[PDB]
């Protein structure tokens, strides 16, 4: 019943899954650890050593599946990796999100961290999808993490090239392949941003709890060539969906040059805590406090500002807050900058507002910054884009990725 091949033992009755072409995965043991064990044809009929070596160079990162050993003795080779709780697919399909909190977001973050590690090593993955993202068993503190796996299509690029030929292997998995991998008329070679495209689809798949930007399975790939995507799950007037839409629409752009790099994605407010959101608002208002209203920065900030502040943002805050501004008023209700100014001031003087004002805002910082983003769902997304003019400044390094 149990099979043994060196330090690797496994029972063939416990099949965890498949890969393709006689690829099979069993539950097993190596050393004294719980592993999953993928069985692959020998190197004669696999040509998998180059890609196992890439797994070797990458697996140090916590969000790249840890790889333990391979053994060759039999007809086959056996690759032992860390035994995991679920694929991301199973997680999205089988698990009640009501009770999970920010956990799905952090799995997206951890996946992006792992992908940024790969790209930093000049490795492109080329086959990212929920089935390929593993979820760890709980650690001693009951925490879990996502890990990139499945290196069968990974390529290391030479140091002078930032692209590879698209005729250079299987395109990937239907439904998750960047359009430049398949499109007929395409004068530009694929790059790292095929992973960002696939990642963008995974993001929506998670936060939509199982839907896909380009439709149901049978039209996905076709809609990808046509660029007919849809993010229906993202309400256009909820702060969190607004922020998520703004990132995902960039990750899945038809133009690969418009897609954010993984390090940019890691910086996006999609991943910011409330505390970090409020701190961004404060740093912005400090930055522009003595900027000319005619200057580039403020001008950029105010374009389209009326929709963001809802014409008169003073008629869109609770009354106890309205009366606290009038004490020393003079606030323009159409100015984004003056909305941020008010926020900065009430934050800075928070330990002094009247009780009813402190209670209408909520606790500093979590409830406080939600008082505003919930009332002006476009404010942060608007401010993030406008303030890219200062992304090169030491002040704004926590918020943007720059060289
Ligand atoms: O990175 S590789 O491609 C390195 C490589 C590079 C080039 C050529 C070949 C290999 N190897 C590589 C890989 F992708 C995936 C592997 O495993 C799997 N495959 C398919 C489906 C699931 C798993 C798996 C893995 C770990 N835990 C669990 N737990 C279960 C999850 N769901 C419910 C419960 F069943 C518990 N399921 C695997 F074992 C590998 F070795």
């Amino acid at each position: 019943s149990v099979v043994i091949v060196g330090k690797i033992s496994f029972c063939p009755k416990d099949v965890l899954g498949h890969g393709a072409e006689g690829t099979i995965v069993y539950r097993g043991m190596f050393d004294n650890r719980d592993v999953a064990v993928k069985r692959i044809l020998p190197e004669c009929f696999s040509f998998a050593d180059r890609e196992v070596q890439l797994l070797r160079e990458s697996d140090e990162h916590p969000n790249v599946i840890r790889y333990f050993c391979t053994e060759k003795d039999r007809q086959f080779q056996y690759i032992a990796i860390e035994l995991c709780a679920a694929t991301l697919q199973e997680y999205v399909e089988q698990k009640d999100f009501a009770h999970l909190g920010l956990e799905p977001i952090t799995l997206l973050q951890q996946t992006t961290s792992g992908l940024a590690h790969l790209h930093s090593l000049n490795i492109v993955h080329r086959n990212l999808k929920p089935h390929n993202i593993l979820i760890s068993m709980p650690n001693a503190h009951g925490k879990i993490k996502a890990m990139i796996s499945d290196f069968g299509l990974c390529k290391k690029l030479a140091v002078g090239r930032h692209s590879f030929s698209r005729r250079s292997g299987v395109p990937g998995t239907e439904g998750w392949i960047a359009p430049e991998m398949l499109s007929e008329d395409c004068k530009e070679n694929p790059t790292y941003t095929v992973d960002i495209f696939s990642a963008g689809c995974v993001f929506y798949y998670v936060i939509s709890e199982g839907s896909h930007p380009f439709g149901k399975s049978l039209q996905r790939q076709a809609n990808i060539l046509l660029g007919a995507c849809s993010l229906d799950c993202l309400h256009p007037e909820k702060h969190e969906d607004v922020i998520a839409r703004e990132l995902i629409e960039k990750m899945i752009a038809m133009d690969p040059q418009k897609r954010p790099s993984a390090k940019h994605v890691l910086k996006h407010p999609f991943f910011w805590s409330l505390e970090k959101q409020l701190q961004f608002f404060q740093d912005v208002s400090d930055r522009i406090e003595k900027e000319s209203l005619d200057g580039p920065i403020v001008k950029q900030l105010e374009r389209g500002g009326r929709a963001v502040v809802k014409m008169d943002w003073r008629e869109n805050i609770t009354v106890p807050l309205q009366t606290d501004l009038r004490k020393f008023r003079t606030y323009k209700g159409g100015s984004v900058r003056d909305l941020l100014r008010a926020m900065r001031n009430k934050k800075h003087h928070y330990r002094e507002l009247p009780a009813e004002v402190r209670e209408t805002l909520g606790s500093l910082p979590d409830d406080f910054v939600c008082y505003f983003t919930s009332r002006f769902p476009h404010l942060l997304a608007h401010t993030y884009r406008a303030m890219e003019l200062c992304s090169h400044e030491r002040l704004f390094q926590p918020y943007y990725f720059h060289e």
